[PDB]
DNA sequence: GGCTACAGGACTC
DNA sequence: CAGGAGTCCTGTAGCC
């Protein structure tokens, strides 16, 4: 298989760089305001300016600003964002009708049919990069290998605005070398509780006992980085169906007043309930964040529809019965829709 | 034993 | 000093 993936470069500002030229240059910070005093809230993302100077996403958005005093500091229009997101998704579509796109952010195209091999791959590569650059003057980066995980390391490694193959001998290569960090899916955790067995790398997971890693770490993600060592992995390429939509929000202040709560409840239900479309979910989450950030939650699956009018009353059941069982204050409340018909 | 729901864990962008 | 949205997996407990 031929595994074609694109990479937009800094999204979000890029497109305020096009949407506003003279940016472009400058360190842009794209922000996340929260609403409880100046400057709360965090990073969303960055230009590259920005970026090589320590400033990235999720970090607070006062510690952006001690670094970079004189940046440019935009809110998140993810509206605007995700137009321009879907216009781009399009053009690839005339790459490939086995397109999945993992995200506002990326897409993943299987290109077997359409190309021969990698040279040709590489040439459809640049055409894409091209397309791109006429039609919205955006710049990405597209990764190409023989899954979607080698495809994206790819990219991983050539950003921004670039392009590169890995074929099979730099994956055997990669397998010995590449820090299994860097391998999607390992993230601090994992990757701590790995390297502390002292795989450092992928080919590791060959050498040591099965029900030794998979204690660690976990069934499914052992046979993952396993495959992934023997060369054997290989997930294909899927229209993706969205499972679930929700919204959170920060409240102005902690609280485990039910009364003081309702309000934010009830506003994120409205925000949800918009964006469900006509989709009917059957599964309602209320999502709350922790006064230390811990998250809890407390579901119920029904064997209809929800309406509105449920999701309300049900909501202030499960929110309550969070109180109930935490004594914790709460920071953020949300819910979440699940299970759609 | 394994399938279901539910709540938490970890990860990605 | 700590935003937001969405996905997949796992441990536990009910049940067949
Ligand atoms: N912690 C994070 C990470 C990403 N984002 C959002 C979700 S999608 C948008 C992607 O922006 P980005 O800077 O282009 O992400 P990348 O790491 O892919 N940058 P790139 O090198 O262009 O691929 O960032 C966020 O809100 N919070
Ligand atoms: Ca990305
Ligand atoms: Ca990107
Ligand atoms: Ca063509
Ligand atoms: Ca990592």
């Amino acid at each position: 298989m031929i595994v074609l993936f694109v990479d937009f470069d800094y999204f979000y500002a890029q497109v305020e760089e096009v949407l506003n030229p003279s940016l472009k240059g400058k360190p842009v910070v794209v922000c996340v305001f929260s609403g409880r005093f100046e400057d709360s809230g965090a990073v969303a993302t960055a230009n590259y300016e920005a970026r090589k100077f320590g400033v990235k996403a999720g970090i607070p958005i006062v510690e952006a600003k001690k670094i970079l005093p004189n940046a440019v500091y935009l809110p998140m229009r993810k509206e605007v964002y995700q137009q321009v997101s879907s216009r781009i998704m399009n053009l690839l579509r005339e790459y490939s009708e086995k397109i999945e796109i993992a995200s506002i952010d990326e897409a993943y195209l299987d290109i077997s049919d359409k190309v021969r091999d990698y040279r040709e791959a590489y040439n459809l590569g640049l055409e894409i990069k091209n397309k791109i650059l006429e039609k919205e003057k955006i710049t990405v980066t597209v990764g190409i290998s023989k899954n979607k995980v080698f495809a994206k390391i790819a990219a991983d490694m050539a950003k921004p605005n670039g392009i590169k193959v890995i074929d099979d001998e730099e994956v055997k290569r990669l397998i010995r070398e590449l820090d299994i960090a860097d391998v999607p899916g390992i993230g601090n955790i994992t990757a701590e509780k790995l390297k502390k067995l002292g795989i450092n790398k992928l080919v590791d997971t060959l050498s040591i006992e099965f029900d030794k890693l998979k204690g660690m770490i976990g069934e499914a993600k052992a046979k993952y980085l396993i495959s992934l060592a023997r060369d054997e992995y290989n997930e294909p390429i899927r229209t993706r169906v969205r499972k679930s939509i929700g919204r959170i929000v920060t409240m102005k202040r902690n609280s485990r007043n039910l009364e003081e709560i309702k309000p934010y409840l009830f506003r994120a239900i409205e925000e949800s309930y918009y964006k469900l479309d006509k989709r009917i979910p059957k599964a309602i989450h209320v999502v709350a964040v922790t006064e230390d950030l811990d998250i809890v939650s407390r579901g119920r699956t029904f064997p209809h529809g929800i309406s509105k009018e449920t999701a309300y009353s049900e909501s202030v059941k499960l929110l309550q019965k969070i109180l109930e069982e935490d004594e914790r204050k709460i920071r953020r409340i949300g819910v979440r829709f699940s299970k759609f018909i």
